[PDB]
This record gives structure tokens, C-alpha cells and sequence, in this order.
């Protein structure tokens, strides 16, 4: 059986620039670095983040992850994202027990999203 | 501050096609759906993998490969036993025994199923 997540592993054109991406927004903390390639460990709320330097480059679309941030977050969370200048989606339409999210990029087409809300919640179907 | 992970969300052309493929590989649990074609409101599904919520709704496929992944974690006395049990469901897989199986689903996303921690990748000190 699985026994749970290992890691996940980005691509991105500039691994110094993505890397201060990560640390300002997700506080993340930077565990290693290189090798077959360019690549860095991050420790991001207790999962293991790769981030190799390539070429390589998705179209954008919805396929992401989404980390769990409390509700009384959203705003302060929003103030750190617009600091930084990176993109932010716009409210995006929602159920009732489904909690507030704010979606951003990073630079590579990388979509992250930012959950108040809990699973449970959503189970009132 | 950011207290771990939310969910993962994944956009797939077929759910029935991805829900088998998850269930037959990952013992995926369902345990959430939606969706109504005559209300054009387009379906998805939550699954419950080792803990770890999972998204999948309706739509394109990725238009390419890249080596952007998620990677679920097994034993390495499991690593022959998925193998096989991946080359079963025909999906296509990189040859890339072993510590870490690759493929893809029906949609261009990239698997992996890697046997090992963080703390052994990382006992280089």
C-alpha cells in the first residue's frame, strides 16, 4: 500500500529566483543543494519540495496543489502575494461549506492555492 | 503559518477511466461525488490516498510531458510488486531491484512511486 506523499518535484527556468520565491511566501526551508542537475530540497509545512532548473514549461491550467491556511490568514496571506508583485487569480465561485481560497502563480506556470477550508466541511453532501 | 498540505487537484478527460486507474495502483478511496450534464455542471471526485485528499475533475488533458511530479512513497520490498502492477494497467512507464518507478496516467501526468525517505536520500553528511 501507499504509505503516503514522498515529494513533489517543480521545474523552473531560474532556480535562484524561484528559490526566493519559496522562502518569502511559504517561509520554506531549504534543506539541500546540489549532480545529474541543478536542484534544491525545501521543507514547506512538512512536505519535501524539489525544485530542478530546466527548460521545460507547462501550459497553465488547474491541475495543482493546495496547502491548508486558517480563515482568519486569508487577508494577511493576500497583503504578501500583492507585495510581491506575483500574479493572483480573481474570487473563483463556490459552494456552500466550501471555505476561501486565494490562487497565485510562481514563476513557471505553476499554480498554488491557499485553502481555509477543511475536508469535513465539504462532506455535507 | 501554512499547516501542511490541502489537497492535490488533477484535471482528467475520463474520471472513470483516472477513478479505476487510481483504485487499481493506489487503493484510492472515493468518497465524494459530483456533477450534472443537464445542469452543465461538469463532475469530479474526492479520493483519500494514504491520508492525502485528492481532486480530479473534467477536462483537458495535458497537452505535453514534463518532468514536473508528484511521487507517492513504498517500500523497496514493494518496488517489483508495483511494477508489475503498473505494467498491468498498459500505462506507459519510464525505465528510468529499483528505488523509484515512473509513469504516466491517461492525461500526461507524470507518477512516482519512490521507495525511501527523506532522511536516507540525504545521509550524504
Amino acid at each position: 500500500m501507499i504509505s503516503g506523499l514522498s515529494h513533489i518535484t517543480l521545474i523552473v527556468k531560474d532556480l535562484n529566483k524561484t528559490t526566493a520565491f519559496l522562502q518569502n511566501i511559504f517561509n520554506a526551508e531549504e534543506i539541500y543543494s546540489s549532480s545529474l542537475s541543478k536542484e534544491k530540497f525545501f521543507l514547506i509545512a512538512g512536505l519535501w519540495i524539489c525544485i530542478m532548473e530546466g527548460d521545460s514549461l507547462q501550459e497553465r491550467t488547474y491541475n495543482h496543489i493546495a496547502f491548508q491556511i486558517q480563515s482568519e490568514e486569508v487577508d494577511e496571506y493576500t497583503e504578501r502575494i500583492k507585495a510581491l508583485g506575483v500574479e493572483m487569480k480573481p474570487e473563483r465561485p463556490r459552494v456552500q461549506g466550501e471555505g476561501r481560497s486565494i490562487y497565485f502563480y510562481d514563476f513557471d506556470n505553476h499554480l498554488f492555492e491557499l485553502h481555509a477550508g477543511t475536508l469535513e466541511e465539504r462532506l455535507k453532501r
